[PDB]
């Protein structure tokens, strides 16, 4: 009571994708607030429901819900063009009146068209020479992020001020960029005119997130959802650093990106894939690189929501998601993607490590490591049937139930819920 | 129990030096592990007992304690060389045997020798052009932190591994800094030299930080204790940016500094000065420009530890000491300096801000407003006389004990310590 009312918190376990936006739309049908704490439009949260499937990336998936207000806190940052681009692709889909609805903490920062930009000339940088790169989605979020480190980036608030100081100062941000790639060429009076209208576009949503998350937090009782975008591995500072997103996806990042106290953080659940999926370069122990891969790739529709690039798959590996819990603190899980494993016979799922015959203690801060071990293997009867109809946990058949299990006991932290569809109804709840 | 063993956290509510140290060293007598989770050697905390003076920076405070270990998480940033000359200081002084009781975290960032060197560039690179800078400290520790956002950054685990692979990412991180400042000049192989010897000197040390912090919170029982660095209003996110550091002091930075999830947080006291003080430059609405900020200014030999820059100094500020409770939920404070004021017949705190006649209703996200404020003064008699004295609740005089309750009131958060002096004996305990 003195306390608050508590967050409700959804993030991501392995490497993104794990289906955080369907579990943060069913969990907002109730919420009287659901946000965004951590990263940009980098993100990519697929939401389905009643026939209708949406894609948002700096839009909360709570947007949705027109009794409920969606927020931005300050540890995302935003591409003011890509927002309103997001919003009008989604308009003419059904999305009416989400700017009355829509609210932005004033202390997040801005990417700035050539973040953008310089993000993806680094990228070409690092091929042209290694020969090996990030695999960035080129919008800008790393620089943007290191902007703001260096405390150089701007910020809503910065924005919306005197104009004329902000041109200045974007002004030299932007002849800062092009001091470390000087074939990076800015057309400053266009996007800082372009800056001025979503300036007077974005103003009306704009507010003190401190306050705001404030006043619901200890006033009357509220229900507040907390969408986490990325992954635990993906985690600037735990992640397969540096091939990892620029901010903390892990929980920390929530009081970071909302300014609100662990003591206001309740519920923490990981939501995990069935099985591991990975985007962009790096270290991937159970990556599967053939007609396993490709049937999970296949049966789960593994490609880019937009550029179409398929993405790398494996088996279900417990290492990272019990490094994960040890970082997050997960109340209970949310295991998404069962369907997908209706057709095979039998499932394998990493429990170790090994680098020479020996057994590593714990995930290896090192990611060159974590790419040199052998992982063991646990093999497990398939229950080959289809679970895209089962509602209760008794739907579901024996190795179904016991691969639910299975995960439910080598991470010590129970599965509250289980995916087999894209839609809302396509979950089942154990408890 | 199934949660595990709680952390306590001490953190700075103003503007960094509050007090900490202080603080630290009292609660760490008991301690068995006492670290670090943001900051770098920029911090400067001052420990007072039994006739000896400290000043640490990077190792943590409880250092002093050999019945404890110190640890450093990987949220914080390193520079090796100052490290050791830290520890040298510290052993020409009696720290013996320290190497024995510290633990860094091998996914801890390192600020290069060039880091401190841009940095100071940077600084007067924004003075002979704006006429106004940050008033960095000149660690690196901002290069640092924005090396790390764009994932370019070097950790301790890459210092130990493959030296080779090492210093070719060295080789092109400095290459990099050199295209933004292409008069920094560095000596790759000299500071390369130096890092293999550091880096053999350190290995002791490293250890997988998640693992070990995780191992100490679940398993049998452990006071841990984790010490803050500089302040709220120093916070990256919640400062008054630009005019901040470049790390979460805020609470949030427990969780990402050292990977520990919020249910595994329990107190968190916030160090509060009697006064106000702010080293660098930026807003400061309670600024005493006069012979009191003279007075405040000698009585509490508020200047660099190290430099011997006087710090600015001003009334007690209300504002900042609430919106700083918001963003850090404090269970407790800590009123640190309150003997300075002994003198003072009559004294003031700002209780609120206005802008124009107009009383602002929170925090200026934007510090330029937060410059432009005038503030609403509470006068409140002084008790003049000597608490340095003062050991209990009882010692200490009327209008003493209600500049307590004052604070403690508009606060709304209960007062936990009182401090009357630098040593560890100089601090009354409310409960
Ligand atoms: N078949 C199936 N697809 C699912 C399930 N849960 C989520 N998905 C889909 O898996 C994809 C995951 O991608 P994405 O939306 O990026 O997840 P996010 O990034 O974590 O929000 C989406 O297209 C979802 O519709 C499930 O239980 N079964
Ligand atoms: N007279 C007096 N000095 C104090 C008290 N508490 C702390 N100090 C001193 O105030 C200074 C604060 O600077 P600093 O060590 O940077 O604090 P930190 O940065 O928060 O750890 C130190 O020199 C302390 O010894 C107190 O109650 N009374
Ligand atoms: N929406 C996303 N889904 C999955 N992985 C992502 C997503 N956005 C970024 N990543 C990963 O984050 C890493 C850094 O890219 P970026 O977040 O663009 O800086 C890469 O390995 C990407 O694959
Ligand atoms: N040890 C410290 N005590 C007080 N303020 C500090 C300290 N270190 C850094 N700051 C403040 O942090 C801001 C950024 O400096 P830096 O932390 O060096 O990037 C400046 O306004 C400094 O005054
Ligand atoms: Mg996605
Ligand atoms: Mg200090």
């Amino acid at each position: 009571a003195a306390t608050g009312s508590r967050v409700t918190v959804v993030l991501g376990a392995q490497w993104g994708d794990e289906g955080k936006g369907k579990v943060v739309d069913l969990l907002a049908t109730d919420a009287d607030i659901v946000s965004r704490c951590q990263g940009g439009n980098n993100a990519g949260h697929t939401v389905v429901v009643d026939g209708k499937e949406y894609d948002f990336h700096l839009l909360p998936s709570g947007i949705i819900n027109t009794k409920a207000v969606s927020f931005i806190g300050n540890g995302v940052v935003i591409h003011l063009p890509g927002l309103f681009e997001e919003a009008e692709k989604n308009e003419k889909k059904g999305l009416k009146d989400w700017e009355k609805r829509l609210i932005i903490s004033d202390r997040a920062h801005l990417v700035f068209d050539f973040h953008q930009a310089v993000d993806g000339l680094q990228e070409v940088q690092r091929q042209a020479q290694e020969g090996k790169n990030i695999g960035t989605t080129k919008k800008g979020i790393g620089p943007t992020y290191s902007s703001k480190a260096a405390r150089t980036g701007l910020r809503i608030c910065d924005l919306l001020s005197d104009f004329d100081e902000f041109s200045a100062r974007f002004k030299n941000l932007a002849h800062q960029h092009q001091s470390m790639f000087p074939t990076l060429e800015i057309d400053v009076e266009g996007q800082l005119k372009r800056l001025k209208g979503f300036a007077e576009r974005i103003r009306p949503m704009v507010r003190d997130g401190v306050y705001f998350m404030y006043e619901a937090l200890h006033g009357p009782p509220k229900k507040v959802l907390v969408e986490g975008a990325n992954a635990a591995l993906l985690d600037i500072d735990f992640g397969t650093y540096p091939f990892v997103t620029s901010s903390n996806c892990t929980v920390g990042g929530v009081c970071t990106g909302l300014g609100i106290p662990p003591q206001n953080i309740g519920d923490v659940y990981g939501v995990v894939k069935a099985y591991t999926t990975r985007v962009g370069i790096g270290a991937f122990p159970t990556e599967q690189i053939n007609e396993i891969g490709d049937l999970l790739q296949n049966r789960g529709h593994e490609w880019g929501v937009t550029t179409g690039r398929k993405r790398r798959c494996g088996w279900l590996d417990l290492m990272i998601l019990r490094y994960a819990h040890m970082v997050n603190g997960f109340t209970a899980l949310a295991l998404t993607k069962l369907d997908i494993l209706d057709v095979l016979s039998e499932i394998k799922v990493g429990i170790s490590y090994k680098l020479n015959g020996k057994r590593i203690p714990y995930f290896p801060a090192n990611q060159e490591i974590l790419q040199k071990v052998e992982v063991e293997y646990e093999t497990l009867p398939g229950w080959k049937a289809d679970t895209t109809g089962a509602r209760k946990w008794e739907d579901l058949p024996p190795q179904a139930q016991s691969y639910v299990r299975f995960v439910e006991n080598h991470m010590g932290v129970a599965v509250k819920w289980v995916g087999v569809g894209k839609s809302r109804e396509s979950m089942i709840q154990l408890f």
